[PDB]
């Protein structure tokens, strides 16, 4: 099946054996029922005691046949509000940078946990959207309002 699909089957097996509470990660189900190992639909829970609490944020992971030598692309929905998320939804996380961050042994769980931390602890060196980044830097009161509001968009 090739290297990528072999690794993704290992990632699936490990995830199903042991993953953090409240997270979801699985290969997408295609229209006819066939599972596609190359695109995973994941859910990252907000941490209790942060403005992300109570939210369950949908994150899609997109793998190529170049994986795991090259990183996946991770996306929240278009319009998602966060300093490090592009208007398209793409997440800017330093381990997803092929040249300046990625290591091929990093697991799906390790990626999802890194993104979870990124929610309440953004990386100020990676501005990716004007809305989220401008509020975050120098307007903490409005930023907080916006994050709390967005968590209500992602229940359950």
């Amino acid at each position: 099946s090739g290297i990528a699909r072999g690794r993704l089957a290992e990632e699936r097996k490990s995830w199903r054996k042991n993953h953090p509470h409240g997270f979801v990660a699985k290969p997408e189900t295609g229209q006819d029922g066939t599972v596609n190992l190359m695109v995973w639909h994941c859910t990252i829970p907000g941490k209790a005691g942060t403005d992300w609490e109570g939210g369950f944020f949908p994150l899609t992971m997109h793998f190529s046949e170049d994986y795991p030598s090259k990183p996946p692309k991770c996306k929240f929905p278009q319009g998602f509000f966060h300093p490090n998320v592009y208007p398209s939804g793409t997440v800017c996380l330093s381990i997803l940078n092929e040249d300046y961050g990625w290591r091929p042994a990093i697991t799906v769980k390790q990626i999802l946990v890194g993104i979870q931390d990124l929610l309440d602890t953004p990386n100020p060196a990676d501005p990716a959207q004007t809305d989220g980044y401008h509020l975050f830097c120098q307007d903490p009161v409005e930023y907080k309002k916006r994050v709390k509001l967005q968590s209500k968009q992602y229940p359950a």
